[PDB]
């Protein structure tokens, strides 16, 4: 068993747009935009709907950048996580309940607080290379193992649902 998600960098030539998780699961780090991918959506609307729930942003078009697969200690389900980015964004940025953007330059990411796989992929993204990855964790603090490959071209998974 997978979960299908979502994960949307809002990436400009010199910043980039994170948001602070303000309540639930991972409160207090700042991370990409995006969420599960619902039943009856497909994985770029889902996408588009979880930046413009959690940013209040739309966007023209979205990047396929990367593919990520998270595994846990004790959790059978694998997360499939598909990865974008934007650099053609539309509306201000504000606060859903959920998430509070802030723009950041590209040489002040706070890799501290945010998800410990973020340090890996995150200078791929920035160097505009496409990858694949995997990450087994443990807890929420703590890669067991990992791989991390760039690629030339992303990945179709062909989901049907989806
Ligand atoms: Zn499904
Ligand atoms: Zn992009
Ligand atoms: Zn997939």
């Amino acid at each position: 068993a997978s979960r299908l998600y979502t994960l949307v960098l809002v990436l400009q030539p010199q910043r980039v747009l994170l948001g602070m998780k303000k309540r639930g699961f991972g409160a207090g780090r700042w991370n990409g935009f995006g969420g599960k991918v619902q039943e009856g959506e497909t994985i770029e609307d889902g996408a588009r709907r979880e930046l413009q729930e959690e940013s209040g942003l739309t966007v023209d078009a979205l990047h396929k950048v990367g593919q990520i697969v998270f595994e846990f200690v004790g959790e059978p389900e694998l997360m499939d996580v598909h990865v974008f980015c934007t650099d053609s964004i539309q509306g201000t940025p504000v606060e859903s309940d959920e998430m509070r953007p802030c723009w950041f330059q590209l040489d002040q990411i706070p890799f501290k607080d945010m998800w410990p796989d973020d340090s890996y992929w995150f200078p791929l993204l920035l160097q505009k290379k496409k990858f694949h990855g995997y990450f087994k964790f443990q807890g929420q603090d703590t890669i067991l193992d990992y791989t991390l490959r760039e690629v030339d071209t992303v990945l179709e998974h062909h989901h049907h649902h989806h």
